[PDB]
Parts: C-alpha cells; structure tokens; sequence
C-alpha cells in the first residue's frame, strides 16, 4: 500500500532519478535524513516510513515482497517511473526485494550493512524488552523512557535512535507486529540474480556483511561493489554520514 513520506525537490535541477531513502526495523523516515540533506542538493528525495513504522499504516503481515510492493504503489501515487533506492538494514533488503519484484522501476541501488541473506537468530531480544518496559511503566517524556531503557541497554546510541520513535508516550512502530513477525525480518527470500551495478556499504565494526554471506551475496548481486566504512558499527549513516555520502555519490556519478 500507499506509504507516509517525506518529499522534496533537488535544489538544482541535474536531470538525476529521484532518491528513495528507506529506513530499518525500529526506525522511521527521519533516519535516513542526514543522507537526504546533501543528496538534495541535486536530487529530488522521497524519504518513506516503512509500514508499521512511523505513521505509515498498520498492517498484520511483514515480508519482503510486501515492503518491496509498497515502494512501488508509493511510487504509483508519486508518478514516478523509476528511481534510485537507498536503504538501510530492513529497508535495504526491502529494496533488494524491489529488484526482483518490478526491477523496471529501480535505477541505482544502495544497501547499508545488510546481506540479502536469511541470519538465522535474534538480535533484539534486549531491545523489545526495553520497549516494553517503556510501555509499562509511567514513562511519558523522552528522558523517562531513556531511564528504564538504560536499565536494559548499555548502548546510548542505540536508546537515542530507538526514542526518536517515542512521541506522546506512544511507540510510533507496530511492536506485537514486529515481534510477531520477526523471523521474516531477520530473514529473506532468495531472489533471482539483478544484473546491474549494487552498492554495498557495510560498516567495519558490524557482522551483517561478513564473508559468509559473501556467496549468497554476489549469487543475487553479482556485480555487486562493496565499500566498508572502517571504525563504524550497523548504523553506518549515523556514525560516518561524511564516509558514506562519499561512496553513494561516487557510485552515483559513475565515473
């Protein structure tokens, strides 16, 4: 369906596909903003709430090809043919999904810290308990939340990032959804290879693009290009943005 996002027009008109900026699990259009504020400079971006998250609608179901069909009706409702898609974590596998789906519509295609690849176990068993407690507690400002969140998590960059979705005491993102369906979300399904140029930013400090996923990778991304951002955790954008607005643009202008 439809999804809630964020417009804005290139500040210079360079006759570039429009930039579709796709946030990961717990995270919201706003994430991805730091990416948008210097790729406006000469393209249009369309930062999206992925579905139960934000204020994009509620839905029961969480699947890739279901992520992937709501870019595409968000890009129907925007008239837009076709468009570069930049995503990170869930959000890039979502969009490694839309190459398979409706490849006609994708131009470039960006993935951060994220193998389109199943990983098999649970890595945020910690944080659905802190959010929670958050909701079952008292907790209606931003600092009273942090509070009982540090109780569970000792990574502050992590509690910041997953605040920014708490607004009037309230969660912005679907948790019994997300927790119902988070096998699919740290999971995948394989898709048929895309015979295009992918980039690939993985962060140094992270495991989610390691060499075990490497044949499964280039076996869906074969020329895939991979550029890892030394020093940096899953949250690449957030920790390097410089780094990494450096290896988009240098994908992006093709030289």
């Amino acid at each position: 369906m439809k999804l809630n996002i964020r417009a804005q027009t290139a500040q210079n008109q360079h006759n570039n596909s429009p930039i579709v900026l796709v946030h990961g699990l717990f995270g919201s259009l706003d994430n991805l903003g730091v990416l948008a504020r210097d790729l406006v400079n000469d393209h249009n971006i369309i930062q999206v709430d992925v579905r139960n998250h934000g204020l994009s609608p509620r839905e029961p179901v969480m699947n890739y090809p279901a992520m992937a069909q709501d870019l595409v009706d968000t890009l129907d409702a925007q008239q837009i043919d076709k468009a570069t898609f930049i995503g990170h974590s869930m959000g890039g596998k979502a969009v490694m999904a839309l190459t398979a789906l409706a490849p006609d519509r994708i131009d470039k295609l960006v993935a951060i810290d994220i193998a389109p690849v199943d990983y098999h176990v649970r890595r945020h068993d910690e944080i659905f308990a802190a959010i929670n407690a958050v909701s079952e507690s008292d907790a209606q400002t931003r600092q009273q939340a942090a509070a009982i969140m540090r109780q569970h998590l000792n990574e502050e960059g992590v509690i910041q990032f997953l605040l920014k979705s708490f607004v009037d005491g309230e969660w912005r993102f679907n948790v019994p959804v997300l927790w119902d369906q988070y096998p699919h979300i740290v999971g995948w399904e394989k898709i048929p290879a895309w015979d295009h140029p992918a980039l690939f930013i993985p962060g140094g400090n992270s495991p989610y693009v390691s060499e075990q996923y490497r044949d499964d990778l280039l076996a869906q991304f074969p020329q895939a290009r991979a550029h890892v951002i030394a020093g940096a955790g899953h949250w690449v954008h957030a920790e390097k943005p410089d780094a990494v607005l450096r290896a988009i643009r240098r994908y992006l202008n093709d030289h």
